[PDB]
């Protein structure tokens, strides 16, 4: 392949060959390109619907040069709760205490991220805010997952970055298609997942990606534009296992929850983040709560899709039952309080 050969081709409106979109971005992971061509193929490839062959091959080669972690430090099980974000709603880290939640179910959770690209607060700011160990080494995260249920990789310290990255990045001054496939890329590569899109024809293909991986995974999309599963309207779920799609509309109300408005899920900075985290984990019932335990109740889900012999509605009265019970017995304020101690006796 060339970059002329690739640049052209997208210039002339054409998807690219197999093989190409990988040369491509590997050129660029090995600092063997000039910053007009980086520019020029991620925002070629942020303008271009996407297709799950590219997308396959942008995050394959990513996560090619990604960090792992220690053999067999991973269970099998283990899930990421993990969204694009992108969705400019400036909500409240549904994800992260989803995550929280999850782990304090039993369910080994292993995350990656980092601080806000446009929202006021990511997960990994709040983290912090928290008082959790944002930076660990693949090392630490392993111990972290053994002895917490929970680790964060942190992206800067598990991706390296590409040289004339800080340039582009200036330069260009807008996220492209390179800063959208974190849920792809996740080091520890857990099976399972609840994966939040903020664009329906990227969650799709990403989800096409994930059937191929034999992922167990609900990718899902708020119809309300949401990165996440939503309680303010129905959202759309590519439900992907045993290597296939199955993309279907959701409604909340099917389980009995109230319609929220999307204000009421709105988030702040990392401190107005990290207190409603102990409000939610502390019993503050409201749409905050309830939102969390539905995006809990959907990682579950993902992770029941690890048997071949899981149903949908078991699958998801066990999820909320699960979750719930995690914010109501104290398990999960336990578990924030545990991974806390964690961090800082090294
Ligand atoms: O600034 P934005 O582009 O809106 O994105 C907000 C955050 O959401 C993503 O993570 P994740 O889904 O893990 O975070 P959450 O806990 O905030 O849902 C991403 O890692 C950002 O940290
Ligand atoms: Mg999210
Ligand atoms: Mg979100």
């Amino acid at each position: 392949p060339s970059w002329p050969q690739i640049l052209g081709r997208l210039t002339d409106n054409r998807d690219l060959a197999r093989g190409q979109a990988a040369w491509a971005m590997d050129q660029i992971m090995t600092g063997n390109a000039r910053p007009a061509q980086i520019a020029a193929f991620a925002v070629a490839m942020t303008m271009k619907a996407p297709t799950a062959d590219e997308v396959g091959e942008l995050a394959g080669v990513m996560l090619s040069h990604a960090h792992p972690l220690p053999a067999d430090t991973v269970p099998d099980d283990a899930v990421d709760v993990v969204g694009t974000g992108g969705d400019g709603v400036n909500t409240v880290n549904l994800s992260t205490m989803a995550a929280i939640v999850v782990a304090a179910a039993g369910v080994p959770v292993v995350k990656h991220g980092n601080r806000a690209a446009s929202s006021l607060s990511g997960g990994a700011d709040t983290l912090e805010a928290l008082g959790v160990r944002i930076d660990l080494g693949p090392d630490l995260v392993a111990r972290s997952l053994a002895e917490v249920g929970i680790g964060f990789c942190f992206a800067p310290r598990f991706h390296p970055s590409y040289r004339h990255a800080a340039a582009v990045r200036r330069e260009i001054g807008v996220p492209t298609v390179f800063n959208l496939l974190g849920p792809l890329t996740n080091p520890a590569r857990p099976r399972a997942g609840l994966i939040g899109c903020a664009f329906a024809d990227l969650a799709e293909v990403m989800a096409g990606v994930f059937a191929a991986r034999r992922s167990s995974v609900l990718v899902v999309h708020g119809d309300d534009g949401l990165d996440e599963l939503t309680t303010t309207t129905t959202s759309t779920i590519w439900r992907v296992a045993a290597g296939s799609v199955d993309k279907l509309t959701f409604d909340p109300a099917g389980f009995g929850f109230a319609r929220a408005q999307l204000d009421q899920l709105a988030g702040g900075d990392a401190q107005a983040n990290a207190a409603a985290v102990r409000a939610v984990l502390g019993g503050a019932r409201g749409p905050v709560r309830d939102a969390v335990v539905l995006n809990a109740a959907g990682a579950i889900v993902a992770h029941a899709g690890l048997s071949s012999r899981a149903e949908w509605l078991p699958a998801w009265e066990e999820g909320l039952r699960r979750a719930s019970a995690a914010i109501d017995t104290g398990a999960a304020e336990q578990l924030l309080a545990r991974w806390v101690r964690f961090g800082r006796q090294i």
